[PDB]
């Protein structure tokens, strides 16, 4: 029994790195998808999927950890 | 392939009919998503998750499509 609320998932991954300082936010998707996912929030305030086991996906989640 | 953007996917349907009056509009989640579902959206924006086979749903639908 969980939520019914809808939840976003991914199906697609971004191919080339986004600016970084166009970044300001990210999360996971839920476990529930079927893919696993990075979403990056940009400044313009749109999500955008991306591989987490990707280089540049790994650095850009421990760039806007670190502050 | 698809694009990069995120897609809401359902998970859980709600169980019982929500009230008629919330609501004001629908959609079916995308075919990507693992699980089919409706989505009903309510007034203040809240986005829930529905059986499309159950009947009330169905009627709602119906409801929202001929008006």
């Amino acid at each position: 029994g969980y939520s019914s609320d809808t939840t976003p998932c991914c199906f697609a991954y971004i191919a080339r790195p986004m600016p970084r300082a166009h970044i300001k936010e990210y999360f996971y998707t839920s476990g529930k998808c079927s893919n696993p996912a990075v979403v990056f929030v940009t400044r313009k305030n749109r999500q955008v999927c991306a591989n987490p086991e990707k280089k540049w996906v790994r650095e850009y989640i421990n760039s806007l950890e670190m502050s």
